[PDB]
């Protein structure tokens, strides 16, 4: 690892702009009450690569598709990554209750 955390340090931990935690959160909403997931990859197909696709496609499930999503965008980086978290309520946000401003 490395010694002084305070200034510019890629991965704390175990990641930085996307964990397999959040990954579960995500999906913990769908779980619950499914609907659609397309516009979350209709948005995300065009960050991702064409041969990064291939990676997902081998996934026929949706639910385990958000999962592959985000393990590609979570180390592209975080403009993307801030694309996708986000684009995930902006696209469903029946998932939450109201986002709140304070």
């Amino acid at each position: 690892g490395s010694s002084g955390s305070s200034g510019s340090s890629a991965l704390s931990r175990n990641g930085s702009f996307i964990t397999k935690e959040k990954k579960d959160t995500v999906l913990r909403q769908v779980r619950l009450d499914p609907c659609d997931l397309q516009p979350i990859f209709d948005d995300m197909l065009h960050f991702l690569n064409p041969e990064e696709l291939r990676v997902i496609e081998e996934i026929p499930q949706a639910e385990d598709k958000l999962d592959r999503l985000f393990e590609i965008i979570g180390v592209k980086s975080q403009e993307a990554s801030q694309t996708l978290l986000d684009s995930v309520y902006s696209h469903l946000p029946d998932l939450l209750s109201g986002p709140s401003s304070g």
